[PDB]
């Protein structure tokens, strides 16, 4: 009879262990998926960054009306979308955060192409896209000396800062380099 | 237990940049721009709290809807929702009235902001007003 | 009953990792704000 | 009669796990305050 | 019966450690390629 | 559970490095713009 | 293992995440968080 008793208890032990063994693995199943994803996104945040090659601006009358930026993806950077990125304009009058649009004005920026197929994505290292920003539609033009602080932020969180300092004189200059 | 603790460590709220208005000759608003951390899930800013260690009052701010008093209001910089971060590319600006929480803000004054999410991950930002605010419509604390 | 003992000990390692994880993040936050300043 | 034995030993495991579980919890607390400071 | 219960849990602990081992190397594999690039 | 504990601690390290990496690049960012002017 | 996504759901765009659990006959479950890369520009094949 003691044999009959230990048999049923033995069936309990294999089932109890199975439940403990099972949830021990599925818990590791969730964490490994989260751990894998976390590593990829964390490295993307550090690496996928935008480098600002240069910035110029058209000059009408005597006040800068447009602010353009030629952007290039940084070293070892995957695809960068210029529509999921926000440019923060810390100017002398306002402080809005510009977003993407489609032909600029208002509190939005437009991206025209320079060298490449896609006019909104940085596919390879050798593509340049021009970021169009309408200063006359964001603040109140851009007279001499009036500097602005631009920080282009990609979706992952990479931030590139650029102080667009207008030349101290805007006389007899059709276009200048901020 | 495993699911909750993993969310505690992983799901965090990062802070991109800070800027505030300048009225007369002092800062009255302290706005932020928050973004999800690496692999963060949906972060409901209506359930998070911000601890304000200012030069004067050191309190804990809750959420409201347009901010003043002892609360913050969250406008949407970019996204579908204006009170919860869903995508990695979502940016939400939290608005805090510095002339209601404290007695405005002057030069040199620093504020220790601890943005604690619902699960428990804490992000601390040391907002420091610029030491001179002469002829500045907006600053970058 | 050996499976039972694993369960609670399993729970412990989740918490201590969470406790251990935190001390680095909030510390690195201080040097983040301090280093920037 | 065999089922009585596994019941009492089961009680031992949960306490033993709890005794062990706390050890890591409190120890991690010390290094948390030690590391933070 | 305790020996039988230990063996089943032993397999899970072996498999769980393998999964944790795996992601650690695979994550390092991606990082070295990204770091090298 | 030793493997499970390793995973959560692993999530801590990547985030800490991500925070630390964020400090240095942004700190050099201001110096780059200030130095150019 | 083949999966026609444009017939199962509606053909994933960028960023769209799918959680898969492959359960064996005996009951063992394996989870995989297949996340599409956030950009599919000029890519013939991607690694989910
Ligand atoms: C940043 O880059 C943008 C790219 O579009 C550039 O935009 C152009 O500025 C011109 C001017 O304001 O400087 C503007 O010129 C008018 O329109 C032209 C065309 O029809 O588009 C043309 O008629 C005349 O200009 S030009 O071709 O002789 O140079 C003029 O009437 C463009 O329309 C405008 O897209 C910004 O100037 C630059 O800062
Ligand atoms: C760079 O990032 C921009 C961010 O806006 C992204 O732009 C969006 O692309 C979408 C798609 O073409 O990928 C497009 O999606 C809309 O909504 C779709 C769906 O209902 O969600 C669908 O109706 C349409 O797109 S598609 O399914 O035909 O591809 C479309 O109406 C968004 O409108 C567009 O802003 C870029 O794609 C990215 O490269
Ligand atoms: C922090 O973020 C808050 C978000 O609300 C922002 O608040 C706005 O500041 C405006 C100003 O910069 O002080 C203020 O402007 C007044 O109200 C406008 C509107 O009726 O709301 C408008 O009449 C006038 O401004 S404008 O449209 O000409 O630019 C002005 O009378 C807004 O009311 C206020 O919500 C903070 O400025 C920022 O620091
Ligand atoms: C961020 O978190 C906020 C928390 O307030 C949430 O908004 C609130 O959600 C509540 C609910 O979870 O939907 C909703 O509650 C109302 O009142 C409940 C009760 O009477 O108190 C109940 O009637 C309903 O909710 S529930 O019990 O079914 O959950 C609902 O009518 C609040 O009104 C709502 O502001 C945000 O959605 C979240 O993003
Ligand atoms: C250059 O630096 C000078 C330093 O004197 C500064 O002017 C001083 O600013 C003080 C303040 O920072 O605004 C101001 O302090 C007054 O008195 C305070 C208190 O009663 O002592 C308080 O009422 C007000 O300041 S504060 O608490 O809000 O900071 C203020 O009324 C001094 O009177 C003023 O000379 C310049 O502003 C700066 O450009």
């Amino acid at each position: 009879q003691v044999g009959i008793g230990t048999l049923i208890v033995f069936i309990a032990m294999v089932l109890v262990a199975a439940i403990a063994a099972g949830v021990l693995i599925n818990t590791a199943g969730y964490l490994q998926s989260k751990g894998s994803a976390t590593g990829e996104e964390a490295s993307a945040q550090v690496s996928n960054r935008i480098n600002i090659v240069s910035a110029y601006g058209n000059v009408x009358x005597x006040x800068v009306d447009y602010v353009n930026l030629t952007v290039r993806q940084a070293a070892g950077a995957d695809n960068i979308n210029l529509x999921k990125s926000t440019i923060q304009w810390i100017g002398p009058d306002x402080a809005t955060t510009l977003t993407y649009x489609x032909x600029x004005x208002x509190e939005n920026f437009t991206t025209x192409s320079i060298k490449g197929x896609x006019x909104x994505v940085l596919v390879d290292q050798s593509d340049r896209i021009k970021v169009i920003m309408y200063a006359x539609x964001v603040x109140x033009x851009l007279x001499x000396g009036x500097e602005v602080q631009l920080t282009v932020t990609t979706q992952y969180g990479s931030k590139t800062t650029y102080w667009a300092q207008v030349p101290e004189s805007l006389k007899d200059k059709n276009a200048v380099x901020l």
